[PDB]
């Protein structure tokens, strides 16, 4: 019900969400169950499109969508987005309810995500800061005399937005927003794990006036989405997911523009002059938020000798005093993980750390097929690098703690992981901070705060295995737009008199 | 001899060019013959590196090269490039001689390329126009209050520069220049068809002081270079080549930053109010320069009814009055094509056009295993789209001529090819010009001039199958650099008093 | 009444508008009559502040205003402006009614101005496009090695906004908007000729939440405002007025930042290939809008031989078929001029043109102390330069028409006036257009349209006697902000290792 | 002699330097003596131009100069500057010798200035970073639909460069460089106190090929230069001088573009966590360099309680151990002040500080009509604000030392002076540093280093009485260039289909 009135089919017993085929909601492919991590129960089904429908949708997006999106002036695109924001905002509780149930996200976090989606849509005007073009005069080279250049951006056409499970609502809205604001049509492919919030977002956009043939929502499972990525009518792919799937995406897509936010964890470094209360507080939150299911979840804590004790102590106190349970109790801090499978990996990873000399300082206990206590494992620097928790990203609420002699060792250990998304540094000395900033191989460094992307007010993205390019208000334009250069020739035409 | 004194080995009978392994010239892999299109004779050999040497080179570039390049301040990097420019300039005739012989490039064109390489090195200071960073204040959102961002660029590390056969000298110098100026180390992989100019360029850079462990030159043939592209220590790949190899490159490399200049041809449009003398002159040159072996060679001419006759007439007069022969005679305009194989394709492509209703207006005659007359084939709009010359890029001096009723038909036919590098439009009416600019799906549009990239004073690159991203003074920084965001948190620290 | 409920004093017989003294509405200086050009009748009075009140107001703005404005975060400043927009929009008819009566502006134009003010306030987010700062790395010079710079903008403090009579509402709103958005406090000094719309605007801003001690509205007459300009607490002066008063303003103010939009007229050039219907239509409107009382009113028409006849004919037909009368009749096109004095000058200027060989092609007849027919005077190029209509700006609906042989003569005659605000060029040939663009000495050139500033979507401002600097969304920041450079020194501190 | 071979007239007994009148060296006005502060002896004479010659020069610069400068392509302007750099560099000792003798500058400092001039000329390519223009699409507002804007910069025409006595060489070269690089003609008016270095610079530029009618050098004394400033052919004035003369300059010039670097002193703040050795060293140098005759000379030292003792102690030790004498001895650190008059003021200012409770910690002794020991006066915060050394800028090597309780008091005392050029802050805590950066009302803040403008690698300029606008590589373009906006109208012309 709600804004999905005539869309959802109460076929049989559970609500059946159809795909949006660039013009009409529908689909005639396999139906698929959508379960909740809260009780492993089926809360709905989605109709995936048949091959012919994928083909027809791409064809519409390309032959008509590109033009409907592009030929709608920017001032109107903004109105559409602002209206969509209004719709989502008045249906807030419902968007939040679905996030909590479908994603297992605590209530406060679920409401935060909806408010992020709304703000993002409402602030699309800020993305215009990187809208101008360039005028290049040609008299700075004899070869270009009496010549002139104009460099401006142009939408690419059809952008494929592939979305992960941890921000089913925000990610779809964000990617649709920055792709559409510049004149592109968009194909959204949400995680089949929790595709419902995307369906709600798309409908809200359509109600707001989004060109009906300029957007599609295909509930394709995993490798079925490869048909979209590899298609030549898809000029760009905005992907947020795991390193491994990202690799597969580029290998299937070949030459195209890409933005790959591949996550991995984030290390946090605490210097001897850091505000330890702030640090402990921020680091604990970074470790457990949404049960560590955040691309930028803190996975490693490095603190200099003289504060390692206090710091680790506080973070552990904070972590163990956390109420775990059903996401609905505004009291609960940590809800469930997306699947029993994820919890298995977390547990196997903790034993590994212990087997290699690691000691659990907090948590450690599993609580159910999809429930676990946020864990903090102490580890000696001379053995941490071979531990799974270090070498890999265990998508769960678990982090390593490691005492270090100085900044160089912290930086070294921090750079030792295969990832490079963000890093956090707590301290006050400008020199040490500047050195850390220069040497940490990451897309972003958070000084005296936990890494938090929010609506992308500041650009962020990966280095190393964390991906390529950036998302963010303004910067995202680089991934879904292409330059168009115009060279004017006035050689010998009397505009300039030798200059 | 020359600057390659102690490098080249006059082993046996022909000069043997070794690879540069990031520290020492050498190699212990298969030797390979380098023939000249001028007489299909072997003019030298190159020593390809063994697998272990490729491995060791990448290891040096990554563990040491990145730091030697990066830790050399920009002011010094510029001195290195300026010195290298001086060396190449004093050895001009020799660089030119080798281009003429190894690439089959006419003398004037060969000298032009050397002068381009020199200018590019000497003008590296202009690439600094896109060097600054961004300061983002945080008070424009409640969520970011008392926060602040700094966005700056950083070198990626090791850049793989894969080079084509048509600009063996300039392309290596260009790619090395923009990669090195920002602090990256570089692995150059020239076309095994004519790798000698690259060898000469690298040596000149080394003599100039280029960090010896920050550059490598591997004479690997085709698929052997895949080891480099697929390696995780290679953070970026700057490729100029064919659409098909480019696709393979991304599929092997996976997630990384890329700049793919994939060529394809360029269409030129002539409006009824164009200066026909200028148009005919510029279009003819665009059709035959370097025997059409230019990513931006004109391959299709579209002219409105009232001028189609004169225009086509003039271009044909100009084309047929062209002296073909040995590149050395400053008299010769068109030298040979890179291989008998290329000429075969051109011929088979001309018959195809004729078989489908096409009529040769100039040229058509083959002159030897690697020699041909630049050809101009007339064709009816209602049949051109199925001709090979239209559907594909025949890398040779051949173009189609097609009469059209108006601009919309010109634009339509122009956009009908699978490529989108540049396009040229001759005319004077601002409205018609503006419409053409908006609707031509290409990286660049040249108004009243033939498409010419030169040293990249203006950015250029492809749309559609012509590739992704741009090269050019300043813009190239986007392909070999990554953003680094720094977020400062002063929440509640008294810097701001609620703002 | 209305939003001025408890503000306006119905003292005696006419409404008495007090000044806003940065905290409280009031004033104890001479009261001054505000008459309407429609019937020379007194429609209200304004209370000018006493010297002590001017002094106290400046003191409040400086000691408190700067901080209230600055310490209110930008996100909130935007909310204030958006709210103010809403208030003005719902009180539209009333704002329009007051413009029509107080300024003598036709109804449609009056409504257009109110809608401009509203849009300007509502679009303050676009001014953020020029908000970022610059990060300057220091390794491009040996002298700056291991050094770094950050360049950001800062509000200046107290900005004096001096407003003209022709856009009593919009100009106050525009200047307040761009000054306040960056954190400055503002002192508005409207034309004592029609200060009422400003009073209404300020009240709306205050109702919206504008920091009460960060704004002032002083109804000071002419030279009384010099006390404000010359005061050291006023860091900038944004002035739109006549060349002569502007000169006096700088001479009194001394060293400070300035934006001087000094008007003067605009010449329009018509080439032989122009769309004459469009040209005649646009030029006629440029000549008469608001009875030529626009900084950018067309005052000179130059058309090439082959179209001069038709062009001049059409513009004259259009001008003479204009209904002149009371601004209220949505039928009336031209209302009255601001004062009998202005009409006198227009008449004396027309005789002068006739005496020097000029011939009236339309209008010429005076209709009352403040009413006149829009006039079009033909003139020979060899005598126009000595005519008052050419040498000076006659603020009224009157323009000269001059036949010319070619573009160079048009450009020459156009540049012959002492002003340089905008110019218009109608034609289609890119070369001729480009030449005109390069050689016209003006702040802006309108191709195929009459000069129209609108809300400043495009920056505009003068050259020559038309003033200095620009207004416009984004660009205005340069006049009310100052750079702040921060240089960090890490020499020998181990951040960089020689680079 | 030297490059001034046929220029200087050995008339009578001393060399007679004529003015350069935009075409020919000469002049027929009063001759004026140029004395040296080293021995108050006359070392040369300059011929000031007659009124008719000033008039003729301005006329040439305006009617021809603007075009010679502008019509010389930028690539050539750069060659001219690079050649001029070469000439000055080979004549280094001579340029230095003249600075030492004419300005009284120590040898090392004199050589530093010449090397600055050379680097500035040679690095003019960096000024191109702020050369591009802007392309503004019009579909973000209904009012601008099917419209488009291009914003580019244009030279203003004739720039008046008025130079101070403390950098007779560099300032002339800097101002000429940034004015000329963008296409302006320039009128240099050096301090009549030491105009010789400017004469040498101009000649070098002319020898290098600088358009002979695009530059002038008028040896006009003080108020005689007002004729230039007030002239309408002078579109901009770049002034570096005292606050009082700057004020007079704007009041005479009226509306025009200005860059006023008005100096005043700089305060330096030392926090409890500063490297005191670095601080003492840098602050001492800031206090005495060139005998404090630097716009950015440190005039006030504020140090927090816990380090005030050590800090003040060290700076005093360093100051008193300074060798004062003839600028030639590479041993001498401090040469003479520009005039006996300046030393008088310094002495009267020191007594004033003592009379108001101040205590001399170093220096204090006068050594001759133009010689003095660099002085450091201790003072209680509760009495410093009324001391001349605080309230005014005593152009000499003298600074106040004041102990303070915390940062807020330092900032408060620092902001208490009427000037706002730069400030220095030594410390390591990021929060305290950030607060100081936000609250210091100055054009620039130097963290952990003395304020030093160098060649302007980082922009710098004043706030408060220190002036308006900035100089610096790139930024200077704002003072000698104007925007030119071009608005294209395609309404209803079929370029866009409603967008
Ligand atoms: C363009 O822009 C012009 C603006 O219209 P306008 O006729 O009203 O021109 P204007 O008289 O030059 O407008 C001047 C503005 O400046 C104020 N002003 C006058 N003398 C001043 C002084 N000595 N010091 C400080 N401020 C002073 C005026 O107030 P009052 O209205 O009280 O004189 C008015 O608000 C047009 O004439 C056209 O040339
Ligand atoms: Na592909
Ligand atoms: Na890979
Ligand atoms: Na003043
Ligand atoms: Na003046």
């Amino acid at each position: 019900a709600g804004l999905l009135e005539g869309v959802i089919k109460e076929k049989g017993g559970v609500p059946v969400y159809p795909s949006y085929l660039a013009g009409e909601w529908g689909g005639s492919g396999q139906e698929i169950e959508v379960k909740s991590p809260i009780d492993l129960a089926t809360i709905a089904k989605v109709i995936s499109p048949s091959r012919e429908e994928v083909e027809r949708t791409l064809d519409v997006l390309f032959k008509r969508g590109r033009w409907s999106a592009r030929d709608m002036p920017g001032t109107e695109r903004l109105a559409v987005l602002r209206k969509a924001a209004d719709i989502i905002e008045r249906n807030l509780d419902v968007f939040a309810e679905v996030l909590v149930m479908n994603a297992g996200k605590p209530k406060s976090a679920a409401v935060g995500e909806v408010k992020a989606a709304v703000d993002r849509l409402r602030l699309a005007e800020l993305d215009l800061k990187k809208i101008g073009g360039d005028y290049i005069p040609g008299d700075w080279t004899y070869d270009t005399l009496e010549t002139e250049g104009l460099v401006r951006r142009e939408p690419l056409g059809v952008v494929a937005a592939i979305t992960p499970f941890n921000y089913p609502l925000f990610d779809a809205v964000n990617k649709i927003t920055y792709s559409f604001i510049y004149g592109n049509a968009v194909v959204v492919k949400p995680s089949i794990s929790d595709p419902l919030p995307a369906a709600m977002a798309v409908k809200a956009l359509l109600d707001a006036g989004f060109p009906p043939d300029a957007i599609a929502l295909l509930n394709l499972p995993g490798k079925e989405a490869e048909k979209i990525v590899a298609d030549d009518r898809v000029a760009a792919v905005s992907f947020t997911g795991s390193t491994e799937v990202g690799e597969r995406v580029v290998k299937v897509g070949g030459v195209k523009q890409y933005v790959m936010e591949l996550g991995g964890g984030d290390p946090a470094i605490v210097l001897e002059d850091a505000d330890l209360d702030l640090a402990a507080d921020k680091i604990a939150r970074g470790i457990y938020s949404y049960a560590g299911q955040r691309c930028d979840a803190i996975k490693l804590v490095l603190a200099e000798r003289p504060v390692y004790g206090k710091l680790v102590e506080e973070v552990a106190k904070r972590l163990s005093s956390l109420r775990v349970g059903d996401p609905r109790d505004p009291t609960v801090d940590v809800g469930p993980l997306i699947s029993p499978s994820a919890v298995d990996e977390m547990m196997a990873a903790i034993e590994d750390a212990v087997e290699k000399g690691g000691r659990v300082l907090a948590g450690g206990r599993r609580l159910g097929p999809t429930y676990v206590q946020p864990t903090f494992v102490e580890a000696p620097a001379d053995r941490v690098k071979d531990m799974v928790l270090y070498k890999r990203e265990v998508f769960a609420p678990v982090a390593l703690a490691v005492e270090v002699k100085d900044l160089d060792q912290a930086i070294e250990l921090a750079n030792g992981r295969p990832y490079g998304l963000d890093a956090a540094v707590f301290g006050r000395d400008v020199v040490k901070i500047r050195r850390a900033v220069r040497l940490l191989e990451v897309g972003a460094i958070y000084i005296n705060d936990m890494p938090r992307h929010g609506i992308g007010y500041y650009p962020f993205g990966g280095r190393k295995k964390s991906g390529v390019f950036r998302e963010g208000i303004g910067y995202a334009v680089e991934a879904v737009t292409a330059y168009k250069t115009i060279v004017f020739n006035y050689k010998g035409k009397g505009v300039w008199k030798y200059e």
